[PDB]
């Protein structure tokens, strides 16, 4: 049997589990997508290349780092790999590109005579942290520099402080005028400009700077597909990233990355302002305690699933192939339970940005999700999608679920849909079909975005408008035929459904077809 | 609130119960068939055209009585009654013709007339029963003849008799070459041609009677509708009707009457060669004890439903409204309890054959069943329905369970289904939609024979067939809407399920389609 | 609201994942057993001590590594750290002894001189595999010698052979009758005695070598509590080992390390000769592919959990904290799923055995198991460990799972359990309920052995045995509830349940009491 038939078919999730079978292959079609952050291992046109052929979706570009002409030449090489693939329309796969932004981060300054070295902070050891811009790259094992100036306001005597993805823990004894004097809780290798985080503290700095709409604007310069908002802490935050994109920026998606205590907290209407969510786990497990982390990634999944609005889950996820060719047991489990639980994109961060192995990283993200996405119970999924989903006077929304319970019913090799802006096919997505979701659009930027969505193969028409509408809508059928069988996705006596509107409109998906392949 | 939209959202069967409101009042369309028994009460056109009126929809013919001329004429004025609303096509019904078989009954002679009426049997009173045709109408006190010619054969001293509806009981005494002697246990009433039971005594009665066969043909040449088969006790018997039914007869649907310890023991076989069952409950009761009725009631509503087969439930539903104008309490929640289980439809007997009450009754029966099909769990029943059938590759299949799902998303005011046969109607109906299921066909026999399902509002197109096929379909699609629209099914605000096929074919429907009422 | 208790009031297991909530505190006990490999740098009475208080349930000792002597010198300071705690019966904690033995394991030789170290193996680079004893303390990137004497008879030409956990790989170029000669695909470096994967080979090494017979027997002699098989392919393998543990060694349990493709494909009959199971993950993700894990786990602790026996999930759980303070956040995930899955304890390897923050990662452990374990989502894993259960049995399953169900019914502080030899508290650990089962035990190997089941607090009674039977319960009840509220489990006026034989007896553990703590 394949595609875990028999567990599928359990009255019991205990009896799903008690199925799952080692040997049994899953279908050639990976729905969950793949978002990989580019760097230096991983910006070459070539390297680019084999890791859109691995899986690669979207790149993403972490302005934390870098310089805009940094990234726009990193842009631009994403989109000469890409493009490189057009040629062959059948083939081609769209790349989306993703701004992830700096926001409110707190860092250290450099260390004497830098960058010569490193410092060692021990246990016990006494620091202090100074304010004064003399010590700015002044900084050894007796001061440290930070750049968040306001530092002495929030914080009090006894307040933790972490540095380095929390590695090092200093706790505020003497605090004072405008420095601190702390003793090291926690010890270890200090270098230069590194993160700083004050959990419990109310830090007043903004989720938008004035660099950070610096950055926005060059990404809709750019012409970037989507924004992953650092340090949102509520609505009115992601009202600001959208507003100050502009009108030329109107259609980038907004990702709101929940990393904070307040965030987790006033999740639901930052959920509500959002196009989508990032579970962004590292500062959310240094701000919160480590133990409680996946607690609030399974109740953000959920939450989006129950919203129809894309998740991602990011950071760590493959973190040992920084260095090494294959994943710990932990981290080839993190993936698996992140695709079950719900997650729509699943990230790499260093391991593709920085590591000895990013094509590897992005394979094993690939193997991981397809054998996970078997493993989904399908049966108690769907029907609680369902439950739990209002009803509504939209026919597209009635057509999407309609075609769904269609496709499960007659096991279909897919799921075709032509859509202008994503809305019909990510509609479809909303109700978790296992079978993959065929997007046909001619919008380049529609395509592209459609990655963020579990399920939706982007699928970008090159051929002119036909002026019979009629035989326009079937060419992109064919077309999306025609991608179906050359990527495997079902044979020519295969059934499929194909979601149609009445009108050329814009939004009037409304018919739902079921077609064997020709 | 209306149709007990409260309920229905409910997470337990109990706590939806518990929020079922006297005061929130059903749709317009009743799903549920009603089958009236056509006799002297109500053999006339007047009063047949009140009970179209009054929510008919089947006409049944019992021949256990009468002639062919009187039920040819019978016939005759059901059609009459039928084809006097032709003259609008909107509001026409069609109506249903159906012929109750004879099978193999045992019946008593003719009461002495003096004119006595009736005789009175005695408890303890010894009663000669006789064979010997020359008392064939010279029943009494003291000598009852039967017509059941082996009766001697199949009884011995201290074999149980049950005469009329099982209320009156004799103990043989006395065994002879053509009589018997017996001693009436249970006392009463005795009239003329009652219906006479010998519980788990063997009886060898064939099936089909030459009598039988004279019927069926008869059926055939006046173009009934269907068939109720009586006392099918195993699935030859079932063949033997359609053999006799013949190809003429080839489209007449055959519905087994379940009335005896064999048929329920062998439910399975006959339910699979019968186009549909009806729990025949005044025998059933008497051939099983009667606590033991709801119980297989049950499992044939049930399996029919599990099947995807009409079936019927008849018998006393509400007796006391023979001789009154509201019916008791236990006949109210009978009929709403038989729609809760399942039933396709009720049926009436002697309140529409020799009632003084006919219409009341059909009215009786519609109301009730409008009010207990706003009370159904659907959520519960659509998911068991759902989990219970199979995955097959059947196009029509995979649409009408989406549009059905639909169908609840957008609480849609009807689902439209162009039919010839009535099998992609039937599809509908076997997943239980709470929207009334408009079935437009220019076939005359189908449009009658949807009856037999629950919620399929059949609807004759009369117009002529369109030169352009797709302009044709939107035509019977527009005839539809209309006819939804005229009878408060829903207006211009509302969303219709409409489905349709890819070629004027004959069995390729595999389109569904979401539309805003015009 | 605490213990998440609003997400377990849901209605759906989509909805209880939207309520989980990180402000949401957990309960004080911890039911998830931990599993800690003792080595370099835990073994030392003073750290022993520290990994006791911070929750350590039981040592185990890989006899991989090491010399009879060696592992009796860790086993005996186990016991002085153990028994430091005993003149306090009310803290004192019960730890056991795991002997994990070395099975059919095949390594490498030791490096260098002259080496030095390491030894840098180049991807394209050649190396020669051999069997000759001369190269066996002299390898380098030229030559490695390998233990396995048949390793010829077994590969094939183009055979992959993996070295040290899976990091290094190579290719058989060329064959030949004690020696390979093969190419690196994998590069690394290359340390002393690294374990040898053949995946896809005919192994032939014996289940039970004579050294796992001196282990054993030795295993014996120092009283250990129970011994993970590795290695085992079928149920003979478990027999063996069996035999050798003879009637001297008969209650010590057998868990059998599931680690290779035969083993997970023979699982049936191996889970139905061993008293537990061991996911072994780092051997598992090498034989089989690493995507593939997470299938076979599952599988597995369903399987277990549906068994009523023991599984443990291991390998690489806190990895990262090797040398680091904080894990990944792959690593936190890792640790919240398995215990999510349904897995009885936890292990923990190199990150007790020899790294720089052992105690960190047994606190991690306990952090992460019991904010797992608020979130279990109760309702349904009661309902379907209910449905999957016979409705059989056997008063002693009934008593228990009414115990469970009264547990939920007043979220009971604990359930407390009367058992001589475990059995009955095993019996209420298979149903899985949220409070913690407090074991009452006079018998010193039932009490370490009891870990080895999700939730079973044990506690070692060491009174007398009173006079009457009736004091000697309660005696052994009132020490339970000193053990409850000394530990912060519940307080004065909260209730537990209570379980009982009926007669002065053993097992038939049929009475049940609810009962308020004094
Ligand atoms: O998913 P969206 O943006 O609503 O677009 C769906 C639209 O695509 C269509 O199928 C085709 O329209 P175009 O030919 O204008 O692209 C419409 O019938 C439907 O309204
Ligand atoms: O339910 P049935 O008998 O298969 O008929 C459904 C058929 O009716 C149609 O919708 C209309 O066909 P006609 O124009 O032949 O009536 C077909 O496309 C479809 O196959
Ligand atoms: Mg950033
Ligand atoms: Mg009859
Ligand atoms: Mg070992």
């Amino acid at each position: 049997q394949t595609q875990q038939l028999h567990a599928a078919m359990a009255d019991t999730f205990l009896e799903h589990m008690c199925r799952l079978d080692i040997d049994s292959p899953p279908i050639t079609a990976r729905n969950t997508g793949i978002i990989c952050t580019i760097g230096p291992a991983s910006r070459s046109v070539e390297t680019l290349k084999e890791m859109i052929k691995s899986g690669m979706n979207v790149a993403r570009l972490n302005f934390s780092h870098g310089t805009h002409e940094y990234h726009a030449e990193t842009i631009k090489n994403v989109r000469t790999a890409t493009e490189s693939f057009a040629s062959d329309p059948i083939l081609y796969r769209p790349v989306a590109v993703a701004l992830d932004t700096k926001g409110p981060e707190i860092r250290t300054g450099l260390i004497k005579g830098s960058g010569t070295a490193e410092v060692e902070l021990k246990k016990g050891a006494t620091l202090k942290i100074t304010l004064d811009n003399a010590y700015m790259e002044k900084c050894d094992e007796n001061i440290l520099w930070l750049d968040y100036k306001n530092i002495c306001k929030v914080v009090e005597v006894g307040s933790k402080i972490y540095v380095d993805d929390g590695l090092i823990s200093l706790q505020v004894k003497q605090k004072g005028a405008d420095f601190l004097v702390t003793e090291v809780e926690n010890g270890g290798s200090l270098g230069s400009k590194k993160g700083v985080n004050l959990p419990g503290a109310a830090v007043d700095l903004p989720a938008v700077s004035e660099k950070d709409i610096q950055d926005l604007k060059f990404g809709v310069e750019q012409d970037v597909d989507m924004v992953f908002a650092s340090f949102i802490r509520k609505a009115s935050d992601v009202h600001e990233v959208r507003k100050v994109l502009g009108e030329k920026g109107k259609n980038i998606k907004i990702i709101s990355k929940i990393e904070n205590h307040e965030g987790v907290r006033r999740f639901d209407e930052i959920l509500e302002a959002s196009d989508g969510i990032m579970v962004a786990r590292g500062d959310l497990g240094i701000e919160i305690p480590a133990e409680k982390v996946f607690l609030a990634q399974k109740m953000m999944i959920g939450r989006c699933n129950r919203a129809g609005k894309p998740v991602i889950c990011a950071t760590q996820m493959l973190e040992s192939m920084i260095k090494k060719p294959r994943p710990t047991r932990a981290e080839g489990s993190d993936v698996a339970n992140a695709v079950l639980d719900g997650a729509d994109c699943i990230m790499l961060s260093g391991e593709t940005a920085k590591g000895d192995y990013p094509l590897e990283a992005v394979r094993m993200q690939h193997l991981i999700a397809r054998e996970a996405e078997a493993a989904i119970y399908y049966l108690q999924l769907f029907e609680e999608l369902r439950r739990l989903a209002p009803i509504t006077s939209d026919p597209t929304e009635a057509t999407a679920v309609g075609a769904v319970e269609a496709s499960f019913k007659c096991c279909s090799g897919a799921i075709i849909v032509l859509t202008k802006s994503g809305r019909s096919a990510h509609q479809v997505a909303r109700y978790r079909p296992r079978a993959p979701i065929i997007a046909v659009t001619r919008n380049p930027q529609t395509a592209r975005q459609a990655h963020l969505y579990r399920g939706i193969f982007p699928v970008l028409c090159k051929d002119p408008v036909q002026e019979a509408w009629a035989e326009d809508v079937d060419l992109r059928v064919n077309f999306a035929m025609n991608v179906g069988k050359a990527r495997g996705f079902f044979k020519k006596g295969d059934v499929v459904i194909v979601l149609t509107g009445w009108r050329p409109g814009s939004g009037f998906t409304n018919t739902m077809r079921v077609v064997p392949v020709p």
